[PDB]
């Protein structure tokens, strides 16, 4: 009944587990949508598909053409699929809005702590067997000051966690919650978030307003050697910026979950570690992804 | 006069040394100390019989084992190290294996940002298993706290081993080792514990049926090993979730500095712990 | 005409040998499979590689979609049902061989690696690791070097290992001329296997070469002996070369695939060789 | 009496000994010379006088500043393999059930023209190898050398070579007129892609002129042999392939070292 495209293992996986529920007829592709690929959905009521799958309008008539009813999405984020053109076609379109906060903060922290210990490279020693300890010399967080930016629900995962280290806890976010409160974050502004914290974090969306939020006048501000983690999106750290930094030495360590060759440069010379949006990642995470884009399947055949 | 010195070493102890103010000669070589009131050793240079007017010898680590023990010779040691640190390692190779993190660099490096085969499981929901209620264990335990995961231990709640086998998607241990330790961890617990179970130990390596793990990582029984080391490695890493770290648990600037204060105020003594 | 299991090379060839052809280019980055078939409508041809389906309903299918040519941009057509395809009058057409000296040159290339350990070097040098512990090797000059297969492959592998300065012993059944005025002695593989201090495998999947290499042939073969292999992987019994392995009767292994060091069926990759594919693939195509 | 030993120097040297029948894994420095209370040492270990002094009072390379010609020659074009086809690539994919061969594509060595600089034993090694592959020689030297000539070699222009050849290996030794003899002024004469080695004296290369011209395209591939971050920038995001000083790195070469330092 639904036919699934840009499928990646993962996908195959949970979406059957979950379907088992749900009871559908599921036809993976795994390769990309397309007008000339729109094809392959004949005889399917629903398509599902991820972020770089194209929804331009073209495809969508396409869509139709083959009796397509429903859209779903894999992920929140639906700026492929062109929306207007959508309605005019009487295509419904269906998201998943939010993934578990728990998920997101937890591969944030095992950047960080990946990143602080240097176990990426240990791998890479250890795995032929070179256990030389030289340049993985870490620190140790308990002593020390952890900076958090936003209080959503995964900033505040965060918060718990970090609270788990015996670190002591400031927040950048402009509204406090009680939830992070009951914690004992103390709120404070960025410049003293900067300055005081030796690990950041930021987990917050993207507005006009703080694009390039972390930016090199902010760098200047902050600790040397400090420890900086990016899950959230790209924009608000400001990469330049970021790389005279790390360059020059007032960043020890940077990890970046990339939404969809500097990366070679940047992970070889430092302590960069890169990972393709990976946050999600987790079967717990995938599983509801599923149940959340499947039921929406369901609703459409009775609102 | 210190031996087996790496550049860490070297850091801290000159660091930590501005307080004291002791003349330091350092050797990048095993266990010559002419003009050395007192020596400091690691964990492989050797103190045995056979081993120039030094005083005293002192000891970077807990461990005694390589020295014996007449001679108008006074020996001290460290007998702790940051609970903290290496609480903090043990959790950060779990994340590292639960999140596949070290494989992603492996492809990140150079721009591959495939995901397939790095998927976790998320902690919050978790059961967790911490064995030895040390300061390590409790420091290990608070931060699985942080986690979100529901606490059982054996030296909170507190539960005999199988009881935490069976319950514990998670385990660690962080106890010395003991006649009664010895291979703890053996086919009879493998074969208890959940399918997929990720097991993490900074502590002594026979703890764990090194031929009996594998057969159960062979057998499924394993999800991810994590291991801090005092071709098997290249094999068992390579086909496996298996991390192999060189002991490392409490490489940190403020462990180290805190060894070497340790051990710096004992050659400074007074009396003091050998 | 429209490609499938398009990868970028097999993309960028193919259009720079276009310019010559003229020919209408549609790439498709996914396997052909029935389902895919459909993809094809309005193309009068189709290239494919090893993996695609060329069994018989893809086949219908892409009839149905007035298909008049499957191109194969590789020898061997083991994917494609050709009866059926006759039946449905659809022309099926092939490359019938790779630039032999590039394959040939990487079976050396291959072997130096494994023997000069440049692979692991590599790995501690990104690093700014330059200990060279573990990394030594042997010089070939001198050395005693075995061919299987004399084909056009095993040929010009074995004037690369001549300039090496080389002992040369191969095993064909049927020798070549080429190959003898190399002054190259053909033996019967024992001799060879005993002999050779170097083995390199040149020879296609017929059912005698079958696990050519098997623990028999590994229990003569010198104590550290390498191996290459970028024939089929048949050739070779992966068990006993496992057991060869850790009972280190093999210095080295090296294979060609889809201390040992693995490649992905790459053999030919090199632009020389893709070019010709194209060429010759598109000009299957002219006729 | 051994310094600076590494695995590789201790077996040999026993197995070479035991017709002459004659270990320290650490530095030789002053500090170091009571152990000796007839050495032997690498480049790398210290040969200050206040060493030899201390030394009064209780090398196994060419270099003094403190081998087979097959060998190098053998390792210079294993070097130039690996780089063409990207196997060091490969294995990283590989080892780790990657199969993708994206960006690993090579060029066919046979029917190419390869220039090599310089004629010493190594020169000659090595294009005798390379005869081997089919490739068309050109090579520079002052003097001809004979057996080179009997290969079929023709000596060239340094900008001819430069100009024709899409493979350049240097077999030559530092000296006023080549020191930087790969420059700016090189590089944009040579056919882009072109692959160089050097397992030769490093000098001969004009580093930063190297970089640009990688950054510029005008090199496809670099081989670099490190007598004792750009080594990561560049073998990172670069056709660049860096060894240690491996070149005589053989059981065979080293064995020959080991004799000739027991003989002496």
């Amino acid at each position: 009944k639904l036919a699934v495209y840009s499928t990646k293992q993962y996908d195959k996986k949970y979406l059957q587990q979950v379907n088992e529920s749900f009871g559908f007829e599921l036809e993976f592709f795994d390769f990309l949508l397309t007008e000339k690929t729109a094809k392959t959905a004949n005889g399917c009521e629903a398509v599902c598909i991820f972020v770089n799958d194209d929804g331009s309008r073209p495809v969508l008539e396409e869509l139709k053409k083959h009796g397509v009813k429903y859209i779903a999405l894999r992920c929140a984020g639906f700026n492929n699929v062109d929306l207007d053109a959508a309605k005019e076609l009487g295509l419904k379109v269906v998201r998943v809005p939010a993934y578990d906060p728990e998920a997101v903060a937890e591969h944030a922290i095992g950047m960080m702590m990946t990143l602080n210990r240097r176990i990426h490279r240990a791998y890479q020693r250890t795995r032929d067997a070179n256990f030389s300890l030289e340049g993985l010399t870490g620190f140790t967080m308990y002593g020390k000051t952890a900076g958090v930016i936003g209080t959503g629900k995964i900033g505040v995962a965060m918060l718990r966690i970090l609270k788990g280290f015996g670190m002591r806890l400031l927040a950048f976010d402009p509204y406090p919650s009680a939830a992070a409160l009951e914690l004992g974050v103390e709120y404070v502004d960025l410049p003293t978030l900067f300055s005081e914290s030796d690990v950041i974090s930021l987990h917050c969306p993207l507005t006009p307003e703080n694009y390039h939020l972390l930016n090199e006048a902010a760098f200047d501000q902050m600790k040397n050697g400090v420890m900086i983690v990016n899950t959230s999106r790209g924009a608000l750290i400001d990469s330049q910026a970021a790389i005279e930094a790390l360059k020059n030495q007032k960043i020890g360590s940077l990890g970046m979950d990339v939404y969809e060759d500097v990366f070679r440069r940047l992970s070889a010379c430092h302590n960069v570690l890169f990972t393709g949006h990976q946050a999600f990642l987790t079967a717990e995470a995938l599983t509801s992804i599923s149940q959340t884009t499947l039921q929406n399947l369901s609703n459409l055949e009775k609102g």
